[PDB]
């Protein structure tokens, strides 16, 4: 039984408010609000805690990183990265918390850091071969893949997909996508890295391609009902969620998912209480 967390974003504004979806009611209610404005971070789930990493809280970019312990519904921080880093993404390798990419308002990074739980300290990780903002990132059979995003040097968005393997620690270029997408929605289900929406420019995409570890390879797959970048990925009982994101007009507020057996796309018919782009997206246990 899962609820599926949806953590602050942009509405446009930066937003402190935690909605969370109850799959068997079919209806979403509030939790513990953000410590902070908090948009643009990466989300995981991890020892049962769900971790906001980084981001934007309106005003500045910020290294500061907040987790949410589901069962006291209840805030509080962790050590602060080494570095301020928003558009970043964020995932769970071997026990350690990584923090990949993002934008620091200056520049786009492709340093990562790794987080360890039982020490409380991050620590430094061989950096992406691109500097990577808006990067999407997922974890496929123990390696860790940084999807897309947007390269500030050069001001376009990218098609290059690269991998992270912890035993080397190093990071390759693998198989790029069909096409450019920044802010593209990153998920795995059913050991498939799925990237979904995005941009290139200010056109939003509503397409999706699935890259399979086997082959190396991608493929397209049914388009998504809505245009979305920025929006969070989750995958829950079968089924890959993509929640809110941008569409080219407003941060949208509804949610649709995937069925890969049916290679169809369906729109939740509740909405969550605010429009949301750049929101964190995780699944607890309820
Ligand atoms: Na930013």
């Amino acid at each position: 039984p899962k609820l599926m967390v949806v953590v602050g974003g942009q509405a446009p504004k930066a937003i402190r408010s935690v909605e969370c979806y109850d799959f068997k009611e079919e209806r979403w209610h509030q939790v513990a609000e953000l410590p902070s404005r908090r948009c643009r971070a990466g989300m995981v789930y991890m020892a049962g805690l769900v971790f906001a990493v980084g981001g934007f809280n309106g005003s500045l970019r910020v290294r500061t990183v907040d987790s949410y312990d589901p069962v006291k519904d209840q805030w509080t921080s962790v050590a602060n990265m080494r570095d301020r880093r928003s558009t970043l993404g964020a995932a769970v390798l071997n026990g350690l918390l990584y923090a990949v990419g993002g934008f620091d308002g200056s520049t786009g990074l492709s340093s990562v850091e790794a987080y360890n739980i039982k020490s409380n300290e991050w620590f430094h990780v061989a950096p992406m071969n691109t500097r990577r903002s808006s990067v999407g990132v997922g974890v496929v059979g123990g390696l860790l893949y940084a999807v897309g995003g947007y390269d500030v040097a050069s001001r376009q968005c990218l098609s290059t997909v690269e991998c992270y393997n912890a035993t080397t620690n190093e990071w390759t270029y693998i198989a790029e996508m069909s096409t450019r997408r920044s802010g593209a929605g990153v998920g795995v289900l059913n050991n498939l890295l799925y990237a979904v929406g995005g941009h290139d420019g200010p056109l939003v995409r509503k397409s999706v391609e699935v890259y399979d570890p086997t082959t190396n390879a991608w493929r397209q797959v049914a388009d998504m009902n809505m245009c979305r970048r920025n929006a969070g990925v989750c995958a829950v009982n079968g089924l890959l969620y993509v929640v809110g994101g941008d569409d080219g007009s407003c941060n949208l507020a509804s949610v649709e998912y995937y069925n890969p057996t049916t290679d169809k796309w369906t729109v939740v018919s509740s909405c969550m209480s605010t429009g949301r782009s750049y929101a964190g997206v995780t699944v607890i246990d309820k």
